[PDB]
Parts: C-alpha cells; structure tokens; sequence
C-alpha cells in the first residue's frame, strides 16, 4: 500500500471572497491561511485549498455527478436543510433513494463543485446491496 | 461542529473498465462492488464510488486546478512516477514549487479528474509560510 489517506484537497474557485464565506458557513470549515489567491482551511483535519482562477468557464461541470460527501447525524442533516436555505445555496434534486441508503442533501460551492450531506456507512450500503441487488459483484 | 469527516467521494466516469482499472493500477484501491453503472472502491479506509456517465463533455475540467492530493513518502513517489509512465497515465506539468512545498506529482484519471501524489504535510506547508510569505495572513 503505497498511499497513506487524503494529504489535502483543492477546489478552484472564481471569487476568494464568495467562496471562502460558503466554507465557512456551510461546511464550516477554519480557516487558516488567506492571501491574495489562495485560502486554506481545516475540516476536522481536512486540509482544504481554494485557489482562484477567475476566468475559466464553469458549466460542463453542472451536468458531472463526481462530488464529495461528508458524515452527518440524521438530526444535523435536518438543521442543515434550513442553513442552505437561509444561505440562499444551490441545492440539487436528490436521485430516488431506498430507505436502506440512508439520508442525503446534495448542493453545490458557487463554482459547481457537488458536495453532499450523508447519513449513512459505507457499511451500511454494502448490508443493503448484498441484500438486495442482482446484476452486481461483490468482492468483499 | 456538525461535519464528522469525508463520507465518500464519488467521479462521474465515461467509461467503467478502463476507469476500475485505473483507480486499481494508479490509485491502489481496493475494488469492492461493480455493477453495471458503478463501482465502489475502499482506499486506506475512504470509500470511493465511480458512477457512468457516458455521453457528458469533459472538455472544461482540464482548465480547472481543482484536485485531490493522496500522502506518498519520497521513495514512493519515485516509483509511482514510473508506474504512472508505464500506464501511459496523463502527467500534468506541476507549478513552481520552492524546496519547502515537498515534492509532488499531477496527473489525471480517464475523465479528467486531476490527482497528486504529495510528499509533505499541511504543518510542513504553514511552516514554510509563516516563516516566508507576505501578502498573507494568518489565522491560526
Ligand atoms: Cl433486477
Ligand atoms: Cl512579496
Ligand atoms: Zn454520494
Ligand atoms: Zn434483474
Ligand atoms: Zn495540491
Ligand atoms: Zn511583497
């Protein structure tokens, strides 16, 4: 295993300011480092960069369902509906779930970047598949 | 603090063999479930889903720095750059780095979706910031 975890991630975003607040606010993240064209934070010891890019077009990204998903408790994912909301975020229509996938908000950054709020294992989704899917293998 | 870690991320992908076989080659993680449409991988405890997406433009990411970093040490990077040529993986040319950034690789899946293999650490990162940069401030 020559990998060792996540060292860091990185979102390019069109407005420092814009986007450094949604961080703050909506994944509430710290914020650590601001310079001209950069910011770093910690999300619970996730080093996360914003780097600027101003004039890159950002549209094809809407239509890529490649997005990342943090832990909440089925309470906290409640709360956090009404601060999207408040915060006037771009939330997306969730796919058709089964109970067993557990609970899930999907929104975007004001780049397009997906993000989503999951109450649910990895463990959990392999009990529900093996269960009750056909047309898949199972590795583990 | 309502977040309670990464849950799982997730890429859109054009093509579901060549993109397990990437993710198993290059990234080193362990296949779990493949369906027809998706496949769920464990990498050192992060769950990792590729989703099929087949006929989406994927012309706009390559001109976004947005990207994931997963922690290699020196030796394994040195290795991994040649496992990367010798799979004909797209290497991007990285930035400008100063000693004190640690060493680093760039490179992309199938899709787009860029990827580095870093030597350092965000403490390392802060370190060298604090002790060399203006134009930046400091919250931590
Ligand atoms: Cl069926
Ligand atoms: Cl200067
Ligand atoms: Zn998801
Ligand atoms: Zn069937
Ligand atoms: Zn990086
Ligand atoms: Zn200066």
């Amino acid at each position: 295993a020559m990998l060792q975890g996540i060292n860091h991630i990185c979102f390019s975003v069109s407005n420092l300011e814009k986007s450094i607040e949604f961080y703050q606010k909506i994944l509430q993240a710290k914020l650590l480092v601001k310079g001209r064209k950069l910011a770093y934070f910690d999300l619970n010891g996730l080093w996360i960069a914003l780097n600027v890019e101003e004039d890159i077009p950002r549209n094809e990204i809407k239509q890529s369902y490649t997005h990342m998903a943090f832990t909440v408790t089925n309470e906290a994912l409640d709360h956090l509906k009404e601060v999207l909301i408040q915060n006037d975020v771009n939330i997306l229509p969730g796919r058709e779930r089964d109970e067993r996938d557990q609970r899930s908000l999907y929104f975007t950054d004001p780049d397009g970047h997906k993000f989503e709020f999951h109450t649910g294992t990895l463990q959990n989704r392999l009990e529900y598949y093996k269960e009750d899917k056909k047309h898949m293998t199972f590795y583990i």
